[PDB]
């Protein structure tokens, strides 16, 4: 969504000599026109095959759609896709090509020199051949994400048209990223990642697919819920929200010692080494094309969790989370069964939801949150 | 900032005949090599005469850049302008035409099928000569206002190099459009308007330049102050704000009657009917642009104007405006004479104001608000 993305990886011995091919074609392609219609034809396809995608797959589309300030539908880019022609593409490649900024991570088995002088001979290539200038700092757009206001639930619904399954993602957003605000979603995520499991599929059998964890886009996060499902979803939602209870009751009545298990896990987990080039080179990478360049970020995060007490998970869920909390920010998707028709614990009183009937709308309707501030 | 505005006004006669001439000519336009070089070297003098403007146009220039979600610079359209050659133009034009949504008013002594006939006309020229055809409805961009922090002040600081005066602006950004807030704000703009030329000006002489009035832009609103001086800007600063303390304790120990004189006379002059045709055009395309579309406004807002009370605004004040205001939102614009470095009633103390080195940044931190419901 914000241009291009190349990678090329592998032994170095003759890396320089692919990625010089690469950029030569990128700047200087000739397109072939039997190729150009095939292609085009595939992609056309390709779009069109989404109805048949998984349910699950479907809330994930729906729920990006819902939270990034631009995003296309495949429909319009199917819809937009007849009014591209062989000229038309022709003269798009040189327009994209005539102002570009160029961000790189080089990483592996070479020096400082050989990494300028492969930056250098990219730049040059793409000076020669396309005669690109540098972009303006503020035409730097990064998208912001949609911001959720205190107390309200939506609910997107849409009919999967190919599956007679259901699939439901609950995406309660919290706030910004940052060290203390990261560590408290994340440990809540990982005390009630396997009570999760064992209640909600193994027990209750509510999918076969079931996940929960941190979500995060755009420089906010949030927890969120996936499940696929054959039965129907409000049902599900209200199975979620009695979890949710049941996992808070648990939460205050847990032994300080479990919860320091819960740390001592998540601890581990986040300060992992890397056991190979290309996992270090994707932290980095995340680093990087997010825009917070927090390299250290593991053990900042790792150190200030172990700082961290029942109290505060407790007083972070009554703030956010609680079907009463001041600050709930709750959003459904829930992707109907082809059919469906629009012991025990309690599940809680839930309020009336708002429906959304278009997305533009919710979307101008609503404040956008900040981007995050690198380091 | 959206397109293209095209205005035909006069005698209808003839109209629809210029108006053919217009549009097929947009549509068709062949540019003359000469014509373009000297053009753009007219722009190119008219974007380096912005130094040149009033220290108060710069601070309305500044606020404006520093509130929109996206706005470009003057310096930075120069710097994009040498970029801009002949070729690049000819394919820009049949591009920027190739997809299209008009929004149209047409008032005057013209009937409902003859609207319709010019709309079509139009229509009909555009996608016979450019091949237009419709935007997507998602396609429909308009900007937001930078929302922002509660309790807190920014400065922004320039220096204008051709004037020996200075310029400030200051900007308490309120909230979103609505029928109360709008008539709070109103009020209170009517209520502070006489009393703040008399002191500010006749009295105590800042400026020549005085102004103060309602701020609306992208659905949002505020209250505003506009002054050109020979006094430093720290000093406009802590004058302004004495005023507003001035302002409340008066508000307080006025009258019931006085009062709804105020309310009198803000509704005589909302309710003031447009005296000629281009006003009440003008009018209806505020409506439309902004779309708002509330073309009842002036009515429902008077009508809700004429039950408020004393207290309300005194609690408007003390919630949006206050030094110790709980949502005090303060944005400052100052502009420094060329030759200018980097009793009377009592002025609060005022906090350490945040410096704004860097427009971006300041956008890129702050929230953006909703745009207003049709």
């Amino acid at each position: 969504i914000y241009g291009m993305y190349l990678s090329v990886k592998g032994y170095n011995d003759k890396q320089p000599i692919l990625l010089k091919k690469i950029i030569e074609k990128m700047a200087t392609f000739e397109i072939d026109e039997k190729r150009f219609e095939i292609i085009k034809e595939a992609y056309m396809r390709s779009l069109n095959n989404f109805r048949a995608e998984q349910p699950h797959q479907h809330a994930m589309y729906y729920l990006r759609l819902l939270m990034t300030e631009v995003a296309w539908t495949k429909d319009e880019l199917k819809e937009a896709l007849d009014d591209v022609t062989l000229p038309r593409l022709k003269a798009f490649i040189p327009q994209l090509l005539s102002r570009l900024h160029i961000e790189a991570l080089l990483h592996g088995n070479i020096t400082k020199q050989a990494a300028l002088g492969i930056m250098q001979m990219v730049e040059d290539t793409l000076i020669e051949h396309a005669h690109t200038k540098p972009l303006l700092p503020s035409q730097l757009v990064r998208y912001r994400e949609v911001q959720l206001p205190d107390r309200g639930w939506f609910v997107y619904q849409q009919r999967n048209e190919v599956h007679n399954n259901s699939g439901i993602e609950i995406y309660y957003q919290t706030d910004m990223q940052s060290t203390s605000e990261n560590m408290f979603l994340e440990l809540f995520a990982q005390i009630i990642s396997e009570p999760a499991f064992n209640t909600l599929r193994t027990k209750e059998q509510l999918g076969y697919i079931v996940f929960s964890g941190p979500r995060r886009a755009n420089g906010i996060q949030g927890l969120r819920f996936i499940i696929q499902s054959e039965k129907p979803p409000h049902y599900l939602e209200s199975r979620v929200e009695a979890f949710l209870i049941t996992m808070e009751k648990s939460i205050e009545d847990m032994t300080e010692e479990a919860f320091q298990k819960h740390i001592q896990a998540l601890a581990i987990r986040r300060l992992d080494k890397p056991k190979k080039l290309s996992a270090e080179s994707a932290k980095y990478w995340g680093e990087i094309i997010s825009q917070q360049y927090n390299f250290d970020r593991d053990n900042t995060e790792v150190a200030y969790l172990k700082t961290l007490t029942k109290e505060d998970i407790i007083k972070f869920y009554k703030e956010m989370l609680a079907v009463d909390a001041p600050r709930r920010h709750k959003v459904s998707v829930h992707v109907l069964a082809r059919e469906m028709d629009s012991n025990l614990s309690q599940a809680p009183a839930l309020p009336q939801p708002e429906v959304i009937q278009n997305m533009t709308e919710f979307k101008r309707g609503l404040p956008l949150f900040p981007l995050v501030k690198p380091h």
